[PDB]
């Protein structure tokens, strides 16, 4: 398991959490020095539990699929909540079985469905450590519309930060003041599968992407990533989605 506490949190303690989150994900191989997530894990070992504590010390436990860093569901007191998708229903066979009741959320966990449920795109939803504190608090008591926004915050401040050093740093910059994600953050989130694939395809193609990945950079400029010498590959991405899952 991994844990993060909002009470007394700072960029350093958050960085330690994201480090722990990354290190909890198993891999037997690195591709261009980046850990390659496993094709599959059977049974309960598929799911990492993240214990998150809001500023007041109230807690939720979030179940994360260790092969793709997808959040499947979470436990809040004696109620479990799972996304309305087959992978999450499968997770519900293994985690939070002791919950007195299980609620299936009225949406799947993908950005597009969550944004529809929330009533806004995540371009308009501030993120940061304060937003994470709010998100945890919101998830404590069932409200499906509120929860959708909270989950958009939760996913980006945990999984996406684990996947990209840039996103982790963006949240560290938002330790005491929320701000909507940079266009670069959004671009990286949207391109994780694509980048993961092209980095793996580069292995037998002399470090060269079979298909370029278009990204938005720090300055708001759209750029093309064509090979493994790119800063996105050498410094930024921290976890690769296995091509078997793409
Ligand atoms: C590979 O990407 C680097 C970094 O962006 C770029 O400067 C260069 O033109 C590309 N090199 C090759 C061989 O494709």
């Amino acid at each position: 398991d991994v844990s993060f506490r909002l009470s007394g949190a700072d960029p350093s303690s958050y960085g330690m959490f994201i480090k722990d989150l990354r290190n909890a994900l198993p891999h037997t191989e690195k591709v261009y020095n980046i850990p390659l997530l496993l094709p599959s894990v059977s049974g309960a070992g598929r799911y990492l539990l993240m214990h998150l504590f809001n500023y007041d010390g109230n807690t939720i436990t979030v179940a994360v699929d260790v092969t793709n860093v997808y959040i499947m569901g979470y436990l809040a007191l004696t109620t479990s909540y799972f996304f309305n998708e087959p992978a999450a229903d499968l997770a519900s066979q293994y985690v939070f079985r002791s919950a007195r009741r299980k609620i299936t959320l009225p949406y799947s966990g993908n950005y597009e469905r969550l944004q529809i449920a929330a009533g806004k795109p995540r371009e308009k939803i501030p993120i940061g450590l304060p937003a994470l504190d709010t998100a945890i608090s919101t998830l404590l008591h069932y409200d499906s519309t509120a929860a959708a926004g909270a989950l958009l915050v939760l996913i980006q401040t945990t999984a996406e930060a684990a996947r990209f050093k840039y996103i982790e740093q963006q949240i560290q910059e938002r330790a005491y003041r929320d701000e909507v994600p940079s266009s670069a953050t959004i671009s990286l989130e949207n391109s994780w599968s694509g980048l993961s694939k092209q980095i793996q395809l580069a292995q037998g193609n002399n470090g060269v992407f079979r298909t370029p990945t278009v990204l938005v950079d720090s300055k708001g400029n759209r750029v093309q990533i064509t090979n493994v010498t790119s800063n996105v590959v050498t410094s930024n991405i921290q976890l690769l989605l296995n091509t078997k899952n793409i």
